[PDB]
């Protein structure tokens, strides 16, 4: 909850009223190698961290940070090129600072996606996981973004996350995958956030792997759980961009975004079957 | 350890015993819906954690936030009602700090009460456990009171926890359960501390089942820690509020305070059995 | 990463070599009354943290602490004697800083000693563990000396620590073991960091064991971290200081550093094999 005010979110929420014609209904957060999603707008309208108001800046990326308003297949979208990640010195709510402002723009839906290392066995590189749950690491210890005194304008103080990734949304996903006619299935599993730049040792792949999770990552739980308090619709894909070694083995796929086709392609698909989502979440406007 | 100075504990405990005509022997710390102890006192002294000099004040609760000195079914205790938590933005060293003054006061025991998720199977809401044993989370990565350079004065660098919830207490709670009458037998298991306000997933419920918690809450634990560095008898308990759902099912169990007799019955038994035990703590004057 | 700034570690490298003759290609971290080593020097030369730029002094152990320059077997070494710990409040930027200037120094190999609780129950109290792999209890959460914006003249962003000590040393010191003609032989395992300077109770240690853990310290594994950061080669040792009480029974090894020849002869036993490795440690002249 820490150093930001309520006062401050809802001047950065006007700046940006004030700054875009733009009336965002749907807000998406773009992982490693998915920033390519920025490319299906139509009237897009680009804005820099750095240009916004009390929106924290990036470390070293910038350029690869910037919010960009725009229309993706039906839905009036903000998508964020360039997430925060604690690992980079972000306090977490400076992490989630986005969505609180999101919300205060209208976003009444929230799509996460991040690349993640694949834990579960029948994952293979190349594969999408549809976020079915998680399994907050940071947060068992005091990592959570709503530590500190709760603002019952964002939320309650004790909100329920055994809820988070929606049903309907997972279930609408999982048939417009069929509906495609894609040949390998969409996967779904417990996402498991880690922090830390550096990358687990087989010892750790093992525990995450005793723990449950199918697939790891250094992000997007932080930012769910924001989300989660503000009530807006929440679900997301994991993009596998490497299997992970667990068992005493040479090591493999180290690089992910420098991996050719194998990363190209299967984040050039995910971007797509996100876009075709749009027209899954339900129009403001009660449509039936 | 950090945030205060050997003399900030002196001094509020002076002021303490300077202004109460009360010196007691033990102190009692209410979890949520149990506050109702006080009503238990005899010869109440109320004080404001605000007008108690170091002293930290509640975020938001304040009047569900003060110390109450009084005399308990034998015992002169002080009971603290509406306890300090991380995820409200305190540091562990303010959360823990009553503890440290109470031990400059006499106080020789420690009795810790909190509400708990069920995560043994065989629990149900309204239960209440007798904790025997802890899975310090937050403590796992940093978060332990005890963090910081140790006071020889208070204790050791590296005390053991191994042996925290007193036995002879336990199996006097055990007994004294017993002697009640009571229908429902008093249940017995180990409790695991979670920092961060947001409920837990069923992802996140399954790796506590697995780690072998019987009960989740977020306090507790710090208190604990810093009493046994303190050396002071330790025993508490735990009031089941809800039972956890470890399995993709439908929420329930949301509220827990407005759950009318639930709640109410459940923490009133737990109440008095607290003070019937008070004939169990070992008076200072060796009795036998 | 935070805390200090790249020409900090350049001005105590600098400090350090115009101050000393000696130039380290080997750097050897101390453990709990393995600081012996340091008799083993030939042409020693010693500095106190204190006098040295930008060197974390020690809390209270100080004269436990000093860094040493000497010659251990053939190898230029410089050993620290008395390492920073978290729990001692140290922030893991702290912990690690004196890696960093190693690096800059010119050491291409740190060795790693830390005392332990036994966790497999085939260590025996007196036993050494050759360090395998390790399970970062506090980095999951964020507790990385790597967290904050990486520097590139250091390492990457994304640094693999699944190959962080040396399979080559490991054998190496496998065989040597054998070569001395050693009665019990060179245990091998998992090492698992905990924070805090409390003990563990016997519900924690039970999910160590869970988690796959051989041996349980509360240092190491930051150093060893931002030591593969700088590219350089780590290996290191654990003396099993007492085994660990899995089961709920009456406490047991409490001290470790008064317990006559069980310390005694075990810190002197790892003390000399690691000298009889400094011939193992591959010279940098490309010797073959």
């Amino acid at each position: 909850e820490n150093g930001y005010t309520y006062e401050d979110y809802k001047n950065t929420a006007e700046w940006l009223l004030s700054h875009t014609k733009h009336r965002p209904q749907v807000a998406i957060i773009c992982g490693s190698g998915l920033g390519g999603l920025t490319d299906k707008l139509t009237q897009a309208q680009i804005f820099d961290y750095s240009e916004i108001p009390n929106f924290p800046r990036s470390t070293v990326p910038g350029h690869a940070g910037r919010l960009v308003f725009g229309f993706l297949n039906g839905r009036a979208c903000v998508m964020m090129q360039g997430r925060f990640h604690m690992y980079e010195g972000y306090p977490l709510w400076k992490v989630t600072f986005p969505v609180r402002v999101f919300h205060l723009l209208g976003v009444d839906t929230l799509v996460v996606t991040n690349a993640a290392g694949g834990l579960n066995p029948k994952f293979e590189v190349g594969d999408i996981m549809l976020i079915r749950d998680h399994i907050n690491l940071p947060g068992f210890s005091g990592q959570n973004p709503l530590r500190g005194p709760n603002d019952e304008r964002f939320g309650d103080r004790f909100p329920a996350m055994s809820d988070a990734y929606d049903r309907t949304m997972r279930q609408r996903a999982l048939s417009t995958w069929k509906q495609m006619g894609e040949q390998r299935e969409l996967q779904e599993g417990t996402y498991v956030m880690v922090a830390g730049p550096s990358f687990e040792t087989v010892a750790e792949c093992r525990v995450l792997q005793k723990l449950g999770a199918d697939a790891v990552g250094m992000s997007t739980v932080p930012e769910v759980i924001v989300a989660r308090h503000c009530g807006l619709r929440v679900f997301g894909f994991s993009l596998i961009t490497n299997k992970v070694i667990m068992d005493y083995e040479s090591l493999e796929k180290a690089n992910h975004e420098e991996v050719l086709a194998a990363g190209k392609q299967a984040a050039q698909k995910l971007e797509q079957f996100v876009s075709i989502l749009m027209a899954s979440i339900p129009l403001p406007d009660k449509a039936s």
